[PDB]
């Protein structure tokens, strides 16, 4: 493969990192490449806010649910989905644009934006040689976490995303299969067939824990997946993400 | 460096070639598109290649008669999928219809197709391809999930076309950096936000007049509150919310 595909292929999530920041040539480069990112008729529904404060910084790990690499890191970037920046279009523009800023179908909209603008700024840090990881844990807190940010309404942080030169290595998480994943015309018709796929894969799993921890831990992806979700958190999301405006 | 080099390089692409990619190719494309990082490594997405003529044609007229959607080297479609949670949800035998029917399940599911999209765009800008997203398929997410015969739990977010380009265009200016990057706290002065959006909808403007030769000089605020101010897909909720997302 190319210079490109290699790095894709390349990345696994970096959780440990040298605190040393970033130049503010990586910051700008690693922004300019999130921004040239496809978006949905040309929108550009996002905003990001660069954290270098360390009071901030050591706030939002215990906020993420005391995640240290977001205290530890290059520089810590927060990615938000923003419809603020068209109300204020609507003020100049003198139209309503409340129906649709608050509909379902641009609330998937803003997240798509952000999302891509996300993995391209990952993609862009990674050739850098730096270690990147996204931060969902934000969202357990979203609230005191906007507060911190300022953000007025019709700003959602949907994820944080860490950078830096990495203190450490760690492995490649196996992935699906591509088979699995990827279906020619129509989707898979038979859930047994589904089943077996993900049998084969809980054998992989269970191996790549099994030797990653020396035998300490052996789960199957069903297994952490069933854990995980049988265990619903963040059920305020719903009412949050309204009363910014959004999905309403 | 090149993986930057090719980020920047990127612009939609709306002409092809009615040449098929190599299966070779495709596999690549998807590969990529897996190695991108994954919500509590959740993987709720999948991706359906669309190779017959009949069902690109339908497509394309879903879409919004978009010639590109028939027109290419290869079709994809990328759906946001908790069908494989609820098959794990059987095989382990506990209830996951709380966490996968909220709000913040939707927003993970969202945030893992697009992630994963954008790997696949760039693996495919990086082998000489051209590539355009495609939302267009929101217009008629009905058809599209029974042409794809998609189950509950799936839902298509876009269409992603790829192919030879058989024609150039140029790069779409984008909000400048320090607009769209602040550093600690969100831009605090709306009247500042108005001052660089009049600078941005100058160099739209001129960018505008230069590509048409003086046919169009829009404005971004102008065609955003153009296309805002005219709400479409409003039935979005309720089709989510029928596929058993966003409850
Ligand atoms: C999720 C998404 C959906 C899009 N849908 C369409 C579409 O249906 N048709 C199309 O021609 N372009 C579509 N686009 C491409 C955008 O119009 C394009 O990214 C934007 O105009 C900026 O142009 P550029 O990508 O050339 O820089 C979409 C982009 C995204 C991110
Ligand atoms: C939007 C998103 C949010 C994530 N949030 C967290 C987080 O809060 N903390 C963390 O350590 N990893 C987080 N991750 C990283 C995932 O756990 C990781 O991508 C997954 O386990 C697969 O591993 P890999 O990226 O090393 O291949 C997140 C990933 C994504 C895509």
């Amino acid at each position: 493969m190319n210079s490109v595909i290699e790095t894709i292929l390349n990345h696994r999530s970096i959780r440990k990192y040298e605190d040393k920041p970033l130049s503010e040539e990586q910051i700008q480069t690693i922004v300019e490449s999130a921004q040239a990112a496809s978006t949905s008729s040309y929108i550009q529904a996002y905003s990001i806010i660069g954290v270098k404060d360390k009071e901030t910084k050591r706030k939002l790990a215990q906020l993420a649910g005391n995640q240290p690499y977001v205290e530890t890191n290059g520089h810590f970037f927060v990615f938000c989905a923003d419809f603020h920046r068209h109300d204020v279009i609507a003020e100049m523009e003198k139209k309503d644009l409340s129906t649709a800023l608050e509909s379902t179908e641009q609330f998937m909209v803003a997240i798509i934006d952000v999302a891509l603008a996300a993995q391209n700024a990952t993609l862009a840090a990674e050739s850098m040689g730096l270690g990147a990881c996204y931060i969902g844990g934000l969202r357990n807190e979203l609230e005191e976490v906007s507060k911190l940010l300022k953000l007025p309404h019709h700003v959602i942080p949907l994820f944080g995303l860490t950078v830096g030169h990495p203190a450490g290595i760690t492995d490649k998480k196996p992935r699906l299969p591509f088979k699995h994943v990827y279906h020619e015309e129509t989707y898979e018709p038979n859930d047994e067939q589904t089943k077996k796929e993900l049998t084969a894969y809980n054998e992989e799993i269970s191996a790549y824990y099994n030797e990653r921890t020396n035998g300490k831990r052996q789960d199957t992806w069903t297994g952490q997946m069933a854990e995980m979700l049988s265990n619903p958190k963040r059920m305020y999301m719903k009412e949050f993400v309204e009363k910014q405006g959004f999905n309403k």
